[PDB]
């Protein structure tokens, strides 16, 4: 019932590799996440419990090396279902993100930010369930009910919200409402809006003159895109939180069976 067989390497992370282990009894996989902030990641992780939230099964202390032991999930990235410059179907879209506010919903409501949501951090299952992945990044906001305001600047430049970038201090919940923004335009466009949300980036000033005729917007549709209005707003004060975005008519829009 123990022994488990490293049977390949999922890919190569940035830090060590990820590796498939199946159990040589009951055939159980789990993914092995080798590191050669790792303390916090762990004990963020026992902290977790949903199901679209990376499961954290264990971790080995062996040595130098630590090994984490997380679930498996065979769908891959859900970056690789987006395709160059044209997305994904609308009803694809649309029930991963339903997925993923789930996830972040759950996050925010323990105090947890994860600070890095992309699609090369979210993983999908057997079924394409969303699983979010990696709490390398992520941190405390709230802690016995009391809000702490974030001053690292931290995440990927393409889907930080701009308050990042400006501010000293700011937010937690809205910075990652920002980016689940960039990750819907992305899956519905193939296409990443800007390299960043600077008033030095022609692409971001662009979007705040309105100009929607333009890529990536031009591609979307006018449901999804009046939610992404709402979702990529400059002052974070002004941003859609996550209830309303749950009462957005698209985001509520029938669309798969
Ligand atoms: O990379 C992470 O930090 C955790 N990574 C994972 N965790 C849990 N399950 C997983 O399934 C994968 C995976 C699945 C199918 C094909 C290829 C990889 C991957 C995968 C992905 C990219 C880089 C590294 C690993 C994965």
């Amino acid at each position: 019932v123990e022994d488990w067989d490293l049977v390949q390497t999922l890919g190569e992370g940035a830090y060590g590799e990820v590796q498939l282990a199946v159990n040589r009894v009951t055939e159980e996989a789990v993914a092995v996440k080798i590191v050669d902030n790792i303390k916090k990641e762990i004990c963020i992780n026992k902290m977790l419990n949903h199901e679209n939230v990376v499961k954290f099964y264990g971790h080995r202390r062996e040595g130098n090396i630590q090994y984490l032991f997380l679930e498996y999930c065979s769908g891959g990235e859900l970056f690789d279902r987006i395709e160059p410059d044209i997305g994904m179907p609308e009803p694809d879209a649309q029930r991963f993100f339903h997925q993923l506010m789930a996830g972040v919903v759950y996050l925010h409501g323990i105090g947890i930010t994860h600070r890095d949501i992309k699609p090369e951090n979210l993983l999908l299952d057997e079924r394409d369930n969303l699983k979010i992945s990696d709490f390398g990044l992520a941190t405390v906001f709230r802690y016995n009910n009391r809000e702490r305001l974030l001053n690292k600047m931290c995440g990927t430049l393409p889907y930080v919200a701009p308050e990042l970038l400006k501010r000293r201090e700011f937010h937690a919940e809205p910075v990652d409402v920002w980016s689940c923004g960039i990750v819907l335009t992305a899956m519905l466009a193939g296409e990443l809006p800007w390299d960043q949300p600077s008033d030095s980036c022609q692409e971001y000033s662009d979007w705040k003159e309105k100009k929607t005729y333009l890529n990536p917007w031009k591609k979307i549709d006018s449901a999804p895109l009046a939610l992404l209005h709402k979702i990529l707003v400059e002052n974070p004060s002004a941003r859609i939180t996550i209830p309303d975005i749950k009462k957005d008519r698209w985001y509520n829009k029938p669309l798969k069976k």
